[PDB]
């Protein structure tokens, strides 16, 4: 009955945008305590309009129809759209489902790009609504996924001085015309009654929205309303993570965890079932798909490890039909 506040300390990375080393490196050593504690950190000074966001988000979702829903639909709702597994709407189902969600992959997959005409898997082209009835928001859209992704490198460069890397040494991977990066721009709505079936209950009797799992990431840069929610699987137990609408949450997904050979693990977590009208805005920090970063471990003095490297573009692949077999299509 007393669930403990998560450790999610407030990380101030605007020092990360710059040139000052040392203070580059106080924040990378912010990172990796947080890296090595909860796994949860929020970064501050970030630079990015959420506000401005998040209403353009709700404009998006209070003005799109049934119709849209179907015309940009993924093919796990609608056969006709076979090319859309990642990019597009994801349905609500009433009585059932709440969440429904809008995907979308990098601006620069377009039918030119070469892995498009390649037909290469994860590589898609992004669908849109009519700029008529939506006006403005493929443009700030695509320009959201812009500043995000300059977040997220200068992020990656924290993450690689807090290894003992270069700071390029992620970062030098993740690139505007190949990153498999996407923005989901998740609703989660208010319902009254609300869909028993929708509602999921963990072992220990929470009653959740989407259950356990580890992120298919290098990592995730999360933007969300503020109602609490996520909870952190901690040696003590799960542990709230508290809200916080003018930061950003930041944490390692599993491809961090296997080329750190767990130094920075994956820290698991999952979504409480809450019963209202929210946000949920996660930016999933994605390699290119033939990157391959050499495994290594920060805890043994020649950072030997014994993990096989991966491409980035398999561990992707495969990672995200694991997670919708393990905790349900979204
Ligand atoms: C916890 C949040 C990040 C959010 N959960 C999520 O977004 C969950 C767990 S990280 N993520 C996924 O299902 C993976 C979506 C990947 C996306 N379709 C893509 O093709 O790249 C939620 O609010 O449920
Ligand atoms: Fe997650």
């Amino acid at each position: 009955g007393s669930v403990s506040k998560a450790n999610v300390p407030k990380i101030d990375v605007s020092p990360l945008f710059g040139d000052d080393q040392a203070a580059k490196m106080r924040v990378a050593q912010q990172i990796d305590a947080a890296s090595r504690d909860t796994g949860f950190f929020y970064a501050v000074n970030h630079g990015i309009n959420v506000q401005r966001l998040c209403q353009k988000t709700k404009e998006f979702h209070m003005s799109i129809t049934p119709e849209e829903k179907w015309d940009l639909a993924i093919r796990a709702y609608n056969k006709e759209h076979q090319d859309q597994v990642r990019a597009g709407y994801y349905l609500s189902i009433p009585g059932k489902k709440a969440v429904e969600s809008f995907c979308y992959l990098n601006p620069n997959f377009t039918p030119d790009h070469p892995r498009i005409q390649a037909k290469t898997p994860t590589h898609e082209v992004n669908v849109w609504p009519d700029e008529t009835k939506h006006p403005g928001f493929q443009d700030f859209a695509e320009q959201y996924y812009w500043d995000v992704f300059g977040l997220s490198s200068a992020l990656l460069k924290g993450y690689a001085l807090a290894l003992g890397k270069e700071e390029n040494f992620f970062a030098r991977h993740f690139k505007p015309d190949d990153t498999l990066a996407s923005v989901v721009l998740i609703r989660y709505p208010y319902l009254d009654p609300y869909p028993e079936a929708a509602i999921k209950t963990a072992a220990d009797g929470t009653k959740l929205s989407f259950e356990w799992h580890e992120d298919v990431s290098l990592i995730t840069v999360l933007y969300q309303s503020n109602v609490q929610n996520l909870q952190v699987e901690t040696a003590a137990g799960y542990q709230d993570i508290e809200a916080d609408d003018t930061g950003y949450l930041i944490n390692c997904g599993s491809y961090m965890a296997h080329l750190t050979n767990n130094y920075y693990k994956a820290p698991i977590h999952r979504v409480k079932w809450v019963n209202a009208e929210r946000q949920s805005l996660p930016f999933f920090v994605n390699l290119g798909y033939d990157s391959v970063i050499d495994p290594f471990d920060p805890r043994e003095p020649n950072g030997k490890s014994d993990r096989e490297p991966l491409s980035y573009g398999d561990y992707l692949q495969n990672g995200l039909v694991s997670l919708i077999n393990k905790n349900g299509q979204t």
